[PDB]
């Protein structure tokens, strides 16, 4: 098996035209032997992934605040310890509303 | 999409003699939520699928082939497919943890 920290890999700070505020650490990438692409995304108080979608399906899961999450035609504010699963093509994106920093996985089943 | 809360999924409690102290949510794929007590016991098994583990509280003892290894929340861990596994609680509080089963 592999064990390693989260927190000890790398994040890349992210700051694009549709995100901003965001970093995000590959834990489990597309070119590693897992079936499961595994990122954790620490998001900074204002920060934003706006609304976007992929072909893919996404899972994600709260690890530490709140999160706000973009929908096609709305939006929803969950904490941690919530789950979330994205369909492919399903419109979705994310806010931090507070003043912490917010913390959440995002799960790719590779197909 | 689907947004809900994992802690308000009952939890099975899981009782072999393989198993002891461990309680299991469930969240293609699965995920699971485990909760481990003071002294739960996931006894060396495996499995043909590959599994992923996300520590999300407490320290948490790794039953491997060739010894053990003591991680703690934030750590990730990959096993892969036939390899035996196992977990331990040597601490005084609930340890949690994240289990990914992929079907590929």
């Amino acid at each position: 098996m592999i064990l390693k920290r989260a927190y000890d890999v790398t994040p890349q700070k992210i700051s694009t035209d549709k995100i901003r505020g965001v970093h995000k650490r590959v834990l489990i990438g597309l070119k590693d032997a897992p079936n499961f692409v595994i990122r954790l995304f620490t998001v900074e108080p204002g920060g934003l992934i706006d609304r976007h979608s992929h072909p893919w399906e996404h899972e994600f899961f709260v690890l530490k605040g709140k999160l706000t999450v973009l929908k096609e035609q709305g939006e929803e504010t969950v904490e941690e310890g919530f789950y979330i699963f994205v369909e492919p093509n399903e419109i979705h994106g994310f806010r931090n509303d507070t003043d912490s920093e917010v913390e959440f996985l995002q799960l790719i089943p590779k197909e």
